Formats: structure tokens, sequence, C-alpha cells
């Protein structure tokens, strides 16, 4: 995980807000409650186990 | 040998079931539902995960 200050979400264009990068589909992770996109690399910490990956939720939203 | 994905409906076509988002995983290429419980070989990192290919592609 990369963030250890704030973590940031997407552009909604698909853009990092922090990484200023495009993330490609094997680096983003949508909430199951906002749907908002993340780029999992720049999370604090990233899901470890698959079923945390399928029902994930959002810095924000935990 | 036989991995059999989900039906329109979400019944898996391997336990007749319909199952939670928690075991639900959509193909990357053909967009098909599956059930990972019964896969026979689940992923096995994250970026396997947030892009998956389904067993037929
Ligand atoms: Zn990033
Ligand atoms: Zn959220
Ligand atoms: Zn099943
Ligand atoms: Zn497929």
């Amino acid at each position: 995980g990369m963030a250890r200050d704030i973590q940031l979400p997407c552009d909604g264009d698909g853009v990092c807000m922090r990484c200023k990068s495009n993330p490609p589909p094997e680096e983003s992770l949508t909430c199951g409650t906002c749907v908002t996109p993340w780029h999992v690399s720049c999370l604090s910490s990233p899901p470890k186990t698959l079923a945390s990956t399928l029902q994930w939720h959002c810095p924000d939203c935990s």
C-alpha cells in the first residue's frame, strides 16, 4: 500500500487523484457502497483476501 | 474439468444457488458471472482477481 498520508480516489474520467495515472483494470477497485473507483496501488491497506476484494468497501465508506 | 458459469438469473450452473457479491466473479472479457466457490482454481493474486479471465476464456 502506497499512501502513508491521506488516500485519494479516482477522477471519474479514470485518473488517480494521487499519482496522476490512469489505472488499468487489474489495478482498479470500485466500492460496493458508493461505487467510487480507487487505485488499488495508492491505497493504505489494500485487500488481502479474495472475499475482501469482492465485497470491498472504500476507505471513505469503511 | 466441468467448470460451469452462472445463468442470466444468477443461479450457478454447478450448485443451483444464487451467489452473493462476495462469491460472484465477472470475467473481464466475456462479462459472464461465475461462482468462485464452484471454481476449481480460484484466483491467486490481486491482479488476477481485479481483471479476472474466466476458465472458458
Ligand atoms: Zn494512484
Ligand atoms: Zn465507498
Ligand atoms: Zn455454484
Ligand atoms: Zn470469459
